[PDB]
Formats: C-alpha cells, sequence, structure tokens
C-alpha cells in the first residue's frame, strides 16, 4: 500500500523558504499518528534538512531516494529509484514535492491536512500534488488548533 501525506494550504503551499510555513502541532501529532510502525520514505534533500537528533524518524523504516551512491544517512537505508522504494507492506511518502511527483502514480491513499491560512502561491514556494477525479473518501470538519489557526484532514483513497 502506497501512501502520500502532506500538509498544504489551501493554495496548495507546502513550503516557502524550505520550511513549513505556519505553526501546527496538532498536524505534526497526526503525522506521527498515521506513520508509525510503517516505512517512510524521503528525498534526500528531506533527509539532510532534517535536524541530526530528529532523523532517523524513530518507530518507522526510514528510506533515502538520492542519486549519490555515497550518501550516508545514519539509520536509514538510500535507494537510486522509486521502485525499491516501495517494497514494504505500507509505505508513506513524507516529501519533498519532487518525491511527491515521482510516487503519486503509484499512490493508493493520501492522507493530508489542509490549512485554512491564505498563502498566495510566490516564487519560490514548493506546491502539493495535485488531486483528480480518482480519488474519494473524508473531507474532514474544521477543527480549531490550539493557536486559532483552523485545519482539516482529507482520508483519500482509490484503486
Ligand atoms: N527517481 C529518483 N531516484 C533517486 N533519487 C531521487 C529520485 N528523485 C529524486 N531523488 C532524490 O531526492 C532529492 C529530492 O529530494 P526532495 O524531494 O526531498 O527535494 P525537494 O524538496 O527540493 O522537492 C533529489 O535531489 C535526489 O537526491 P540527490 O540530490 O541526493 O541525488
Ligand atoms: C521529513 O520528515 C518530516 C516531514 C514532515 C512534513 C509533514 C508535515 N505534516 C504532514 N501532515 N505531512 C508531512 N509529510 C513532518 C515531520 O515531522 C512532523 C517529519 O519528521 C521530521
Amino acid at each position: 500500500m502506497v501512501g502520500l501525506i502532506w500538509a498544504q494550504a489551501t493554495s496548495g503551499v507546502i513550503g516557502r523558504g524550505g520550511d513549513i510555513p505556519w505553526r501546527l502541532p496538532e498536524d505534526q501529532a497526526h503525522f506521527r499518528e498515521i506513520t508509525m510502525g510503517h516505512t517512510i520514505v524521503m528525498g534526500r534533500r528531506t533527509w539532510d534538512s532534517l535536524p541530526a537528533k530528529v532523523r532517523p524518524l524513530p518507530g518507522r523504516r526510514n528510506v533515502v531516494l538520492s542519486r549519490q551512491a555515497d550518501f550516508m544517512a545514519s539509520g536509514a537505508e538510500v535507494v537510486g529509484s522509486l521502485e525499491e522504494a516501495l517494497t514494504s507492506p505500507e509505505t508513506w511518502v513524507i516529501g519533498g514535492g519532487q518525491v511527491y511527483a515521482l510516487a503519486l502514480p503509484y499512490a493508493t491513499r493520501c492522507e493530508v491536512t489542509e490549512v485554512d491560512i491564505g498563502l498566495p502561491r510566490e516564487a519560490g514556494d514548493a506546491l502539493a500534488p495535485v488531486l483528480d477525479e480518482t480519488w474519494r473518501g473524508e473531507t474532514g470538519e474544521w477543527r480549531f488548533s490550539r493557536s486559532g489557526l483552523r485545519y482539516r484532514l482529507y482520508s483519500y483513497h482509490r484503486s
């Protein structure tokens, strides 16, 4: 089962200056809940951006996609193609924009957080993959986070 998991603003922005452009602890909790115990796949640039004490993500099999054959990813495996990244019983692709594009055609689930923040797309932004007409499932009710930022969860699926 190949899933994608991401958080986006309503406009589709998922990154600005290499950062998620909001603060949402409750989305961090949701991300852990969906991924824990499973394989996670990320691009090398995403791995390299993480603080040393936060990688590998604990409790999950970490897979890093790279074209650098000598890359050292302490506590993870490094694969040189997407095919080899998707052989576990359940895999969550966790970023970045490049790897989400690559994996989209293979995915049969998406777990999306939509953040109700009016960030128009700007030069340099990273953008979410586009969900086409093949997907179905639940668009959850809006909730206020503890700070007052509104968010809701999509749980979509397809054959
Ligand atoms: N088909 C593929 N096979 C192998 N590695 C790939 C790949 N597509 C993407 N990548 C890797 O994933 C990196 C992209 O990571 P990312 O998706 O986290 O980045 P971005 O956040 O900038 O979209 C690529 O630069 C490449 O890693 P290297 O720079 O180390 O070579
Ligand atoms: C690459 O590692 C991480 C990536 C993210 C981005 C992310 C954040 N929120 C959601 N819903 N999905 C995502 N993929 C969130 C993370 O922790 C909350 C990660 O662990 C360090």
